[PDB]
């Protein structure tokens, strides 16, 4: 889905070399349990890495498509999840 | 499918540098219930991108392949379902 | 899967740039019913086009390869169902 | 899976020009029953296309990488199905 | 899922020229069950290819992209699983 919440996730330097340069960052489908409460998980599968976003604890647009990446990385190669833009509507 | 429903959706400026000169839509697969009642959605997992076509209210021809936005964007980079053609048939 | 069945299908002309010089037809994953009765769909989710082939009413090979649509289409850039092969054999 | 059954299949010269080159082969994900009898399938929606392997009747490796067609077809454009490598285990 | 269970693997020289370079390896989505006991598979569905990397046994890091294979192949062609980044955190 376009919608998906993003976590906070930071560790000793280690990642791909064209994943470098790309803040490494944890996705998860599933967000606030019936409007309810903020639920927690523990489950790291769905993995995305983008730069600092506002809302993006609550909501935010996520993509696959390599053209997020290849604003910040470029020249093509890496593939997965990234921030390409966000929402000014957040939780209250 | 082929066939999806398009829905209008506009905002604040802001969407990534290469999804940026296509206009944001919503899409989602269902439509009419049951050929009747128009029916109402929350939820806007699928997100697409494309020029204003006529009957896209009711149905149009989407399609994730990257030749849609080529044309608009060209140069390869944005990847997302778009609008490659529409159908002067519409629902009376 | 390799076989499918594909149906006749035309229209105003309108459709895609890139998908312009190719035929639009449509695609049905379902055939024969318990090789008995031909059947009739109205749905038409999958949207394949190609060159007229013998057989196609029936069975035909169909393939998303971007390979098939680069032969009519060359350079690149539309991505959909085409008919790469067909096959001799026919049902009777 | 990479492990799959690959099946013989023949037929007059009928295939997609980017197709050309690579011999066509049927390939079921399905094998032997319970570790007993070969078994027998009538669908062919699964299709690879490869050179002769040995050990192809009862195991062998599979991919879609384009990197697999790219070395016989090369030029990159057909996708499909193609025996990469294969296993000197057999059944017995 | 980004986390997943990659176990040893070694055979006679034998795999695609494309995949030439780096070192077989099976992964497993499945791991400890219930935190306990380490468990046995027999299917190898699931194939990847990497180099050998700590931790790699309990948990790490796997991708698709054609970038983690870029690094180490480059040329872009194979398309597999492999190991873009491990975690320092391991199993005790």
């Amino acid at each position: 889905m376009k919608i998906a919440r993003v976590c906070g996730t930071v560790t000793s330097t280690q990642k791909e070399d064209t994943l470098t340069g790309v803040k490494f960052l944890v996705l998860q489908y599933l967000g606030e349990d019936h409007h309810h409460h903020h639920g927690e998980f523990l489950p790291d599968y769905e993995v995305a890495a983008d730069t600092v976003g506002a809302g993006q604890d609550e909501w935010v647009l996520v993509s696959r498509g390599s053209a997020a990446r290849h604003i910040i990385n470029g020249t093509d190669k890496p593939i997965d999840a990234a921030v390409v833009a966000i929402i000014d509507t957040v939780s209250r």
